[PDB]
DNA sequence: CGGCGGTACTG
DNA sequence: CAGTAC
DNA sequence: GCCG
C-alpha cells in the first residue's frame, strides 16, 4: 500500500512517541492504531467525517487529522515536554523503560555519559548501556541468516533431527532485522529436552554469545535465552539474540507467536475471545473456567494445532503469510 | 466505563 | 507488588 | 487514544 496522508502521519507519529516515552502507553497505543489506518488508505482524508468512519480513528482523532490536514500544523506538537528527546535517549537503553527513565530524567542526568558515570544502572541495563549503538540499528537480514545457521549448526550438532527458525520481522521478510528469535523443537516430541542448557553452553563456549540478558526463563515448557551475540570476522556488531526451544506439540503456537507482529499478536488474541478462545504461545485453548464471582478457576483446554494453518482454520480464517503479518 | 494477554524474572 | 520486555 |  502508500501512503496518501504522510504529512498527517508523520505529525501524529511525533504525539505518539512522546506519549509511549513518558509511559501512557494505552494512549500510544490507541495512536498506534490509527496512524496504521491512515497509511493504508485509498485516499487523502478530505473530512472529519471520513475520518471517523475509519475503524480506529474517533472524534479524538479526526480532529487533530483534520487540523493537521486544513492548516499543516498541529499545535499539540508546540506544547510537548523539552524532556522527551532525552526520555526517549534513557529509555533505548535495553532493560530501561519510562520510570526509569523519569527517575534518571529527575535526577538530572541528560546524556548516557551522564548515565555511564553517575546512574545506578542494573545488570541488564549496563549490557544495554555497553552495546547501545550497537543495539540501536537494525542487521540486514542476510546477517540475521547467519545467526540462525550458528544457532542451528550448534543445536544439529547434539541431535539433527532439531528444527531451528528465525522468527520476528526475519521470518516476516523483512530487509533488515532488530534482532533474532531462534525458535527450536524436535518433531519426535521428546529430544528437545536438554538441548537447551548445552546448546547456551556450546555458543558460549565457541565465543558467539558475549552477554546474557536473561541466561534463562522456564514458561511451562519452553525455555527462553534472552541475550547478545558477535558473529566471528572483523567489523561485526553485538546483536540482540533470543533462543526458545519448546515441545513440538506447542511449536506451531511459539511460531505464531515470535513471528509477530506484536499487532497481529493482538488482534489475533482479540479475535480467540470473540470465540471463546484464548491463544498464547503454548495453544490455541478454550476459554478460561469462571466461577459465581467471574474468577478464573481452571485452564481451558488445548485445541491441538500441528501448524500455524491449523490456528487459523480453527479460528475460521484464511491462513497470512508471515509477510502479510505486520498487523 | 473497562479492556486493550498474561507471563517470568527480579527486587 | 512494580518495572521491564517478550 | 479507540471500541463496545
Ligand atoms: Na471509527
Ligand atoms: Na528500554
Amino acid at each position: 500500500a502508500t501512503n496518501h496522508n504522510l504529512h498527517i502521519t508523520e505529525k501524529l507519529e511525533v504525539l505518539a512517541k512522546a506519549y509511549s516515552v513518558q509511559g501512557d502507553k494505552w494512549r500510544a497505543l490507541g495512536y498506534a492504531k490509527a496512524i496504521n489506518a491512515l497509511k493504508s488508505f485509498h485516499k487523502p482524508v478530505t473530512s472529519y467525517q471520513e475520518a471517523c468512519s475509519i475503524p480506529g480513528i474517533g472524534k479524538r482523532m479526526a480532529e487533530k487529522i483534520i487540523e493537521i490536514l486544513e492548516s499543516g500544523h498541529l499545535r499539540k506538537l508546540d506544547h510537548i515536554s523539552e524532556s522527551v528527546p532525552v526520555l526517549e535517549l534513557f529509555s533505548n537503553i535495553w532493560g530501561a523503560g519510562t520510570k526509569t527513565a523519569q527517575m534518571w530524567y529527575q535526577q538530572g542526568f541528560r546524556s548516557l555519559e551522564d548515565i555511564r558515570s553517575q546512574a545506578s544502572l542494573t545488570t541488564q541495563q549496563a549490557i544495554g548501556l555497553k552495546h547501545y549503538s550497537d543495539f540501536l540499528e537494525r542487521m540486514p537480514r542476510e546477517e540475521a541468516t547467519e545467526i540462525e545457521q550458528t544457532v542451528q549448526k550448534a543445536a544439529q550438532a547434539f541431535n539433527s533431527g532439531l528444527l531451528c527458525v528465525a522468527c520476528g520481522s526475519y521470518r516476516r521478510g523483512k530487509a533488515t532485522c532488530g534482532d533474532v528469535d531462534v525458535l527450536i523443537t524436535h518433531p519426535d516430541g521428546r529430544s528437545h529436552r536438554g538441548i537447551f542448557s548445552r546448546l547456551l553452553d556450546s555458543l558460549r563456549q565457541e565465543g558467539f554469545l558475549t552477554d546474557d540478558l536473561v541466561s534463562q526463563e522456564e514458561n511451562g515448557q519452553q525455555q527462553k535465552y534472552l541475550g547478545v551475540c558477535r558473529l566471528p570476522g572483523p567489523g561485526r556488531r553485538h546483536r540482540r539474540l533470543d533462543i526458545i526451544v519448546v515441545p513440538y506439540s506447542e511449536f506451531a503456537c511459539a511460531l505464531l507467536y515470535f513471528t509477530g507482529s506484536a499487532h497481529f499478536n493482538r488482534s489475533m488474541r482479540a479475535l480467540a475471545k470473540t470465540k471463546g478462545m484464548s491463544l498464547s504461545e503454548h495453544a490455541l485453548s478454550t476459554a478460561v473456567v469462571r466461577n459465581t464471582h467471574g474468577c478464573k478457576v481452571g485452564p481451558g483446554r488445548v485445541l491441538p494445532t500441528p501448524t500455524e494453518k491449523d490456528v487459523f482454520r480453527l479460528l475460521g480464517l484464511p491462513y497470512r503469510e508471515p509477510a502479510e503479518r505486520d498487523w
